[PDB]
Formats: structure tokens, C-alpha cells, sequence
């Protein structure tokens, strides 16, 4: 049916495009990567989650995320740690953060 | 130095836009699923190889993939079976490909 698209009943990935101010980059990746272990130790419906550099664009990253299900994702997004590691990362931030999710084909 | 993005010495994320004929999505998928089956199977190096549809662009896919390094992504574009696979997966398509390399942070 047409509104198929607002509920993916398989595996949610996502491209999350990051914007760091370049002075930050230290400061934002070990807050990023403390939040990343955490999510990959706590939280069995994330499948994928991996922090990427540009290689073009100055300050710019791109997390590659997985997840088994939309509740996996739901849950993902509401933790203390994630609500946490955002406040801590949003001042490091440089432009809005531009995310796509994507329905995994299996 | 100045060349570094030339080799990274870590893991290789890549984002591969493709841009396949909507009305051969059905022979798109069932190509590009028994590649993604071998890939997985055959590659110890390839870490994540996950195809997904676009939410918004009729007929786009995005390939999430991660390989451990280098030598993996060097093995994996020439593989027999990865090479049979474009040459039956090229007819499907509507667009240029769009590959996008990412430095992953560990």
C-alpha cells in the first residue's frame, strides 16, 4: 500500500553524514567512539555501528548503522548513554547532522 | 603527509550508490542477494556487505560494505564470482554508479 515506506518490517540501516567542526575532531571521536562501544555492548539489535571519515570533505563523517528491527532502532535512540554522548557531541558539531535511513534487502 | 588518503592502513568502508532500472529490480535483487551470499560465505576480510533500498529514489540502492583492510577490498573486486555478478548485473541498470571510500574510525 502507499504508506508502505513508514514502517520497514525488515532490517533498518542508516547513513548518518556527521558535520564536526575540524578543530573539534579529537574531542568529537572520543565521545563518539566511547558511545560506540557502549551501543555495540549493550544493545543486541544493533547489528552495525561504525564511525567513517571523508575522505573529501573537511570535518565530515559518516556512521554506518544496522539494525535487526524498527523496535531495535526505537530503543537505540532513547538510551541515556545516546542522549548522553548527543549533548556531549553537539557542541563539536559544525552543521546539521543529514540522516537516510534505508530498508536492508535480505 | 599529503598522500596519506591514498591507503588507509585500517578498516575500508564504502557507501555504493547504485541506480538500478526500477522495472528490473526484481533480476537486480536476486543477482546482487546470491553475490552478497558468496561475498559473505567465501571473504573472511569482508565484514559488513549489506545491500539496501532508498526510502525516496525510485530504483536506488545503497551497498553498505566494510572490509578489515585494504588487501581484503583488493581481493574482493576481482574475485571470479564478483566479476560474473557485474557482468549480469549491468543490463539492470539505469544510472552510473556512485561509490563513495571511508576511512572507519576504531
Amino acid at each position: 500500500h502507499h504508506h508502505e515506506n513508514l514502517y520497514f518490517q525488515g532490517m533498518i540501516g542508516v547513513v548518518a553524514t556527521l558535520k564536526v567542526q575540524p578543530a573539534k575532531a579529537a574531542e568529537f571521536e572520543k565521545v563518539f567512539l566511547d558511545l560506540a562501544a557502549k551501543v555495540k555492548a549493550n544493545e543486541p539489535g544493533c547489528l552495525v555501528y561504525q564511525l567513517t571519515r571523508s575522505k573529501t570533505e573537511e570535518g565530515v563523517y559518516k556512521v554506518l548503522e544496522l539494525y535487526a528491527s524498527m523496535d531495535a532502532l526505537k530503543h537505540h535512540g532513547g538510551t541515556d548513554y545516546f542522549k548522553a554522548a548527543g549533548a556531549a557531541m553537539g557542541p563539536t558539531m559544525a552543521g546539521a547532522p543529514v540522516i537516510e535511513y534505508l530498508d536492508a534487502v535480505e
